[PDB]
């Protein structure tokens, strides 16, 4: 899968890697994806530029706001679906990032909408297993 | 819905806020989504970073083009998608964005593909209600 | 489609613009859409802020890596996008980016999901023609 992450400037790069790292992890446990199935895009933003408010249901979040975009072939059952977004969570928490600031969304694709180098599809070309 | 609207930085920070403020305004009147159910991350670039010609349709735009990706759960029709891009656009004009420099995407996902916080899946649980 | 370009800002403005011109031509070539349907964001970061490694496929990328995020309307066969994704390759090369360093991926919606100005759906009202 490939994700965007984005977040605001006030964390450190430190953190930044940590935040990805967990991430990843929480991916590679859930999803069972090889450790170097590894693509992600981190933007740090100033605090105004994100804007996630609690949709009604009556929480507030810190400006610090973390939002996690992950955009991976379909099949995974909403069940894992509920499961990533638990472990994405929860491996954040230690390393600074509250429940209550973290926004998650999935947009699927298939197989044949991936090229990971060298201008081939893997998962076409059987150069790399689909799950 | 997720909006992602990437803009030009020589926009000033209260017109970058008011230009989010619209697309809110309009997605709200024409979706009738909850009012918090806002989250959008603005992204601001050089301007020649941003590159929107008119698809051969005989058009200019100037170089402040303003570009919104609006990610929501599948199930509007056709009639409301474009009644979304009409009132996107008429909420942007008085705040200094001309039609001519609009460009908007929609991709779709289902409801449990949404995490609001807490690591929680909240459509799937029904702490929110599915429109 | 609407191309997310993002890639390490190392690389020069020069670069980096042969390189949305060499996806853009690529896509023309092979998708045979109007030369001017032109529609791209190109965003640099630091090298540390994108990680792109090997899917375990045993290679190694230099930090200059390339992310290419196509946007675009459902319909294309599967060797549509095998030959898009090798045009596009092909095209950095010569312009300065290593077949290792370049990912790109799909992700698709349908006509009616886009507005390329002034609030109308073009694609559905038939200014413009679908592809």
């Amino acid at each position: 899968p490939l994700i965007r992450i984005d977040l605001t400037s006030d964390r450190s790069r430190e953190q930044r890697r940590a935040i990805a790292d967990a991430v990843h992890d929480a991916l590679v446990e859930v999803l069972a994806i090889p450790a170097r199935d590894r693509f992600q895009i981190l933007t740090a933003h100033d605090p105004s530029d994100i804007i996630a408010e609690d949709a009604g249901l009556g929480f507030q979040r810190s400006p610090s706001v973390v939002i996690i975009h992950v955009f991976t072939q379909a099949g995974r059952t909403i069940e894992t679906k509920q499961r990533v977004f638990a472990a994405i969570t929860e491996s954040l928490a230690p390393i600074g990032v509250a429940g209550s600031d973290v926004f998650i969304a999935i947009t699927e694709n298939a197989p044949h909408d991936w090229s990971f180098g060298f201008g081939s599809a893997q998962y076409v070309t059987g150069e790399l297993a689909i799950p």
